[PDB]
């Protein structure tokens, strides 16, 4: 197998119409995080776990329409209540690791709601062609977060 | 107090006059890595350990002459023998986390040695000012790696 690595930094800024503590709870509470992050559609998360603390972990394993395992695992490094979450994570398709990332999620109250900046520093492995999927997936994820906050 | 985050990506390319398996072995063997990575001389070595596997942990704690703890903790993610190491790590000064990083170390054989590319994607926290510390500290490490490899023969 030919080994290679491609690095990138992705940044997404969102302005949510919700108070900062409520936005943060959407990340800290397993029931909430599962709902918006792991349940992407009429298809519920079948295999989700969260231990939300520095030194903690998160897991979401999903079989796609074609039976391919998308295995997400994260390890929490820094958590400042209502202000910041930093975690490293990896994605595997089947048993093949396609990427590793350091994600920073920063939150701050602003007039009208919350400003959130999501930064992902990622490395894609061994010829896996991202082709913008990571940024698109993340944008849609945060769209779902916003929908979740509205439904509340 | 004032929360902030500053992101950067540092890239270092070092060439070593040692073959790839031997260079890689200096990273994979705890007793080898301790010799080049866990020393300072004037500082107090407090603890070093390495569990070199995906999901494994590494620590390196040292205290400066002011009694200030410099704490390195790493979590390994991807390991391809003689080719690649990826780990995430954090640094603390005392009880204060100053950074978190994703580090990729790529190894490639070339005529008469090994090409190493060390990419660190880092976030500095809460007003901590790097100003060359990270790159310089990493190079010191690699200097010592190089010397370690020369001492082996």
């Amino acid at each position: 197998t030919i080994r290679s690595a491609e690095h990138a930094t992705l940044v997404i800024e969102r302005h949510l119409k919700a108070p900062i503590a409520r936005v943060f709870r959407a990340w800290s509470a397993p029931e909430a995080k599962r709902q918006w992050f792991a349940c992407h559609g009429e298809w519920q998360a079948l295999d989700y776990g969260l231990d939300f603390r520095p030194g903690g972990t998160e897991r979401n394993y999903v079989a796609d329409t074609d039976g391919l395992l998308h295995a997400y695992d994260a390890h929490y490094i820094d958590i400042v209540p209502n202000a910041r979450i930093i975690y490293a994570y990896e994605m595997k398709l089947g048993e093949t690791r396609i990427s590793a990332s350091l994600t920073t999620v920063a939150f701050e109250a602003e007039p009208g709601g919350t400003k959130m900046v999501f930064t992902e520093q990622v490395v894609f492995l061994d010829g896996y062609a991202d082709n913008g999927a990571r940024l698109q997936g993340t944008e849609i994820g945060l769209d779902n977060l916003e929908l979740f906050l509205e439904r509340e």
